[PDB]
Order: structure tokens, then sequence, then C-alpha cells
């Protein structure tokens, strides 16, 4: 059944809560952004109303052909009235389209909910800053502090420095990056860039691209991949064997790959720096595992809930074992004492 962190109570709401059948007494159903694991149940045949960014409503029209009368998307930064209940919807810092949704209950109460989110300093100059926020619904991912990594531009830099050497000494060289949903753009991007290349890819990646608003997509992306010396495959072929299959196809064109996996956390991250990351290799086949998040850090997510000072935090992730809840709620109290509220 429906479980109780995915309802906004004093509403008949529900967030990313569309694999349960009808949920009995919710007039609206919001979704954060175009995960599977949060859209798990959406089709043509859904018939309640959806809220959600422009851009995930372009998805939900165009990838899972959910009809328009039923798409409800709201502009961000406004402030909006659904079912009689003032609603705002912020940036959360994810993949593209995906937000926060912050309630204004009758009675007084303020609720946000994160949805999935990369904590960061900016959040607390939106409309954020301008009223108390009572409750909290929270992205506890990586909930714990060993989980450390670098910015986004860290990471970026060492992809683009990474390619842009190995192109230049071997323009033979073909560059693969693997993907299995939206998210993790400018990996791809930003190295087709600096190699003077469009990304290639299949018929349905290059749709789904073409639904999320970014400036100039048209120059940047193509499904001829001969003209194309960055191809983007699916993260299930980022492997030797799947690599090796691949070269084939492309008939003598190239004759070595440098692959990236932009994974979550790897381990590798309580020791090694990036400056000092390493590819596996077989033969002409390079794989680089780069720790490219779109979440928070242990640190980023404690310095927001520090900022905000909510009354309450319900977790919404990693909520199904008694020892990952106790863990989490430790750690909530601890960030309390240290903080005063
Ligand atoms: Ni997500």
């Amino acid at each position: 059944t429906c479980p109780f962190y995915k309802k906004i109570p004093g509403t008949g709401f529900t967030v990313d809560a569309f694999q349960y059948g009808v949920v009995e007494g919710c007039t609206a159903y919001f979704l954060t952004h175009f995960h599977s694991d949060h859209y798990a149940g959406l089709s043509k045949h859904f018939t309640f109303p959806v809220y959600c960014s422009e851009i995930t409503g372009n998805l939900l029209k165009n990838k899972l052909h959910v009809q328009e009368q039923y798409i409800h998307p709201l502009p961000l930064d406004t402030e909006c009235i659904v079912n009689g209940v003032k609603v705002v919807l912020l940036d959360a810092n994810h993949c593209p389209g995906a937000v926060m949704i912050l309630f204004y209950l009758p009675n007084g109460t303020v609720i946000l909910h994160t949805g999935d989110f990369r904590a960061d300093p900016s959040m607390e100059r939106s409309l954020l800053a301008d009223q108390k926020v009572h409750m909290l619904y929270l992205d506890t991912t990586y909930c714990s502090p060993e989980y450390t990594f670098p910015s986004q531009q860290e990471v970026i830099r060492f992809a683009i420095n990474t390619a842009f050497e190995a192109v230049t000494l071997n323009p033979h060289a073909l560059v693969v990056c693997g993907t299995y949903s939206i998210g993790k753009e400018k990996v791809f991007l930003a190295i087709a860039d600096v190699l003077g290349s469009k990304v290639g890819m299949s018929q349905e990646k290059y749709k789904t691209l073409q639904c999320l608003n970014i400036p100039e997509i048209n120059s940047l992306i193509t499904t001829d991949m001969c003209s194309s010396l960055v191809h983007l495959l699916p993260m299930m072929q980022i492997n030797f064997k799947g690599l090796q299959s691949h070269l084939k196809k492309c008939g003598g064109k190239y004759n070595q790959i440098l692959a990236f996996r932009p994974t979550g956390w790897t381990h590798s991250n309580k020791f090694t720096r990036i400056a000092d990351v390493i590819p596996q290799t077989k033969g002409n086949i390079s794989i680089y595992g780069i720790p490219y998040s779109e979440h928070s850090s242990y640190l980023e997510m404690k310095r927001f809930v520090q900022w905000l000072k909510p009354q309450k935090i319900i977790p919404t992730v990693n909520v199904g074992t008694w020892k990952s809840r106790s863990t989490m709620e430790k750690y909530f109290r601890e960030w309390k004492l240290e903080a005063g509220y």
C-alpha cells in the first residue's frame, strides 16, 4: 500500500506515488522528476491530474504518451494554487526538470518535499529563505559520513582533460559514455564540446534529449553515428565485451576506445582523490568510473538541514531497514544539537 512518507497531511496530495493504483482520497498526484522509480505506474491510461515541471511534462507526453488534458505543468519559483492550496516548485539540482515542492497548508504549516536533490548553498537564496519550514521530506540517499565526493565542476574538468589528451595523442580513438536515464548530460556534452564533435546516439535517446529545453541542443547532438566521435550507449554495454563488440560495428574507423561510467558513489572515494583516478584496461579499451553525483554528499545534506532548521524530518530513501532508519535518526539528532534548534 502507499507508504506514509509519500502522503502530504492536510491535503488530498501524494508525491511520486503512481504504482499503488487509485490512492484513496488523492485529488492531485505530484511527480518530482522523470526517473523510473518515481514515475513507475504512469501511462496513456492515467486519468488523474499530474502536477510537475514543464520539462517533466514534455517527457510524460512524448515518452509515456500521457494525454495532455491530465498534464499540469507549473512554472518554477512562482506561487501557484492547486485544489485550494498554495504550492511553489523549486530547482532541485538533480536531473533536468527535477523539482522540490513547498506546500503551504491551510492551517499555517509549511512542508518542503525535496524529491531527489543535490543540496547546494544557492538554495539558501531561493524562496526558501522567506519563511519557516516545519516539516522536511528529505532525500537521504547518501546520509552517512563515508559518502564524500568532489564537485561536479572538478569531475567535468578531469573528464575533459582526459578525453582531449587521449584523442590528441591518437586521432583514431573513439570516446564512449554510458547512460540509463536522464541526468548527467554535462559529462558527454562537455567532452564532445572540447573535441569539436556532436554526440551520437540512438533515436530513442535523441528523442528523450529533445524534451529537455537545453539551449542550442540541435548543435550538440545527432543520430548519425558515422559523423560523431563521442558515442552514447546503454550503461549495460560499458564493459570489455560490449565495447569490443561496438568497435567491430564502426568498420575500422577507430582502433582504441576510451569509455566513461558516471557512477554515483564507489568506495575508491574514501581513499582516492579525483586527480589520482585510473582506468580498467584490456588491450585497446580503457574504462573510467567517475564519481559524478546528482545527489547530496553527507556534508552538503548536513549544511542544508542545519540552515533550514526544520521541526520534523521524514526520510524518503533507505527507509526499508531498521538499522538504516535508526542510523539516520541518530545523525538528525546530532545535527540539531550541534546547531541549537
Ligand atoms: Ni532520481
